[PDB]
């Protein structure tokens, strides 16, 4: 099946899933002095203080922080969104060295990890119906640099080792998804997909500007999961991201400046 190894990686995607080559595939670089500010796009609305997480799951190709979204709770809405999204989960991207693993890169700068925060659009009812709407998913990108590290990931890191293999899940509950964001909401904004099979185009995303700092220590522990479930051979979980795909007919707009 898919994955991220020298036989089943992104370049092979495409055999499974013919949409990998589509006109508004994700993720892309973005070029800052092409993005065009647009001053009709709004600030976003991040409202996160009723956020409500359940599990953690190695799913064999990241880890998910898992929220619940049978209410209004944890929801996105305004910047280029039309209507209320609902956060669903949250997971990340990362690389086997500190120079690669974001998926989106800035100037063809790779940052060493990103956070992907994703929301489904209410008036589609559930997820599954929504990621079969152009406007379905709205994914929140937040860009990660080494360096200081980050309080509020430290809860993250630390229940890794109970979730070590593919498929296993653990119970983490309250945990607040606010301490994951940046000082500054500035973004970009463009049309495009999920990042993983099935590779839907269904996603708004909007990419934040201002990068989080996580520690070395913190980043260390993330590349020792395991893509393998146990008591198979290891295989260490880096390295699990999307390159850059074609923009095509598309434009990035930013929200500021
Ligand atoms: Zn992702």
């Amino acid at each position: 099946h898919w994955g991220y190894g020298k036989h089943n990686g992104p370049e092979h995607w495409h055999k499974d899933f013919p949409i990998a080559k589509g006109e508004r595939q994700s993720p892309v670089d973005i070029d800052t002095h092409t993005a065009k500010y647009d001053p009709s796009l709004k600030p976003l609305s991040v409202s996160y203080d009723q956020a409500t997480s359940l599990r953690i799951l190695n799913n064999g190709h990241a880890f998910n922080v898992e929220f619940d979204d049978s209410q209004d709770k944890a929801v996105l809405k305004g910047g280029p969104l039309d209507g209320t999204y609902r956060l669903i989960q949250f997971h990340f991207h990362w690389g086997s060295l500190d120079g690669q693993g974001s998926e989106h890169t800035v100037d063809k700068k790779k940052y060493a990890a990103e956070l992907h925060l994703v929301h489904w659009n209410t008036k589609y009812g559930d997820f599954g119906k929504a990621v079969q709407q152009p406007d379905g998913l709205a994914v929140l990108g937040i860009f990660l640099k080494v360096g200081s590290a980050k309080p509020g990931l430290q809860k993250v890191v630390d229940v890794l080792d109970s979730i070590k293999t593919k498929g296993k899940s653990a119970d983490f509950t309250n945990f607040d998804p606010r301490g994951l964001l940046p000082e500054s909401l500035d973004y970009w904004t463009y049309p495009g997909s999920l990042t993983t099979p099935p590779l839907l185009e269904c996603v708004t995303w909007i990419v934040l500007k201002e990068p989080i700092s996580v520690s070395s220590e913190q980043v260390l522990k993330w590349r020792k999961l395991n893509f393998n479930g146990e008591g198979e051979p290891e295989e260490l979980m880096v390295d699990n991201w999307r390159p850059a795909q074609p923009l095509k007919n598309r434009e990035i707009k930013a929200s500021f400046k």
